[PDB]
């Protein structure tokens, strides 16, 4: 059972923990908390930042995670190499999953852009399979757009 | 009722999410998770970084928090101005508490040093009063020392 999220109001709330803020780390830290507090059936939510040609762990809500993820490897790295959101119904069956993805049963990763360049990703993992659908994808991408506008 | 923490083993574990790592944000993000997973009766645990003469919210586990905290104000700001750990049994009775400290009933804030300069603080809040004692203070300061050594 997956309790639904009122994404319409969530977008407005996100705009708050973002507006008038220019410290990216603070924005990402608070955003990870906001999403964690409003999404049911998830076990990890946070960000990875592209630094020195690899993904580096940023602010998140959940258990400790791998710090480095290569571009093109793992669910997160693949989101970067494909330059598009990844909605994974079953991580164990995802072509390219790595040991660092072990605790994720289903997942969604949305790339974050800045001047046509991917600067990181929003990663949300779930303890059950098929947690995310097209509706979640649309709303989460919209939330990422709000973040992008603030960081721009 | 406060369940005890095996700080002796926790220090060893912390050394892990820290060793061979040079990205401070990743270190702080994972450390906030490690502490959250091993401390009972707390509602917020994370870091604030000193940037442009004020504290700026960094990685943490919990609900959204204030991004800016002035030096010398609030429990966290006071830890910086006094340049020493603050163990607060009752935040509501703490001289200098601010609106941003509202959800914290008791708290401990440990300043983090780098070349004799305070670069931030470790902040842990609890939903009950008198959560932290001298024993917690000693062990948490030791953990902060491990973080300092890695960032040095």
């Amino acid at each position: 059972t997956i309790n639904p999220t009122n994404y319409t109001l969530l977008k407005k709330q996100a705009a708050s923990l973002i507006e008038d803020e220019h410290h990216m780390i603070a924005i990402l830290s608070n955003m990870s908390a906001l999403l964690n507090d409003n999404l049911d059936q998830i076990n990890w939510v946070g960000f990875y930042l592209l630094e020195q040609n690899e993904l580096i762990l940023g602010p998140f809500q959940g258990h400790p995670a791998c710090v480095h993820i290569p571009i093109g490897k793992g669910v997160c790295g693949t989101a970067v190499s494909e330059r598009r959101t990844q909605v994974v119904a079953d991580v164990h069956q995802f072509k390219g999953h790595i040991a660092c993805d072990a605790n994720s049963k289903s997942e969604i990763v949305v790339p974050i852009f800045k001047d046509d360049k991917i600067i990181g990703v929003l990663d949300i993992d779930a303890p059950i399979t098929d947690r995310f659908d097209d509706n979640d994808k649309e709303h989460l991408e919209a939330i990422v757009k709000i973040i992008e506008k603030q960081l721009a």
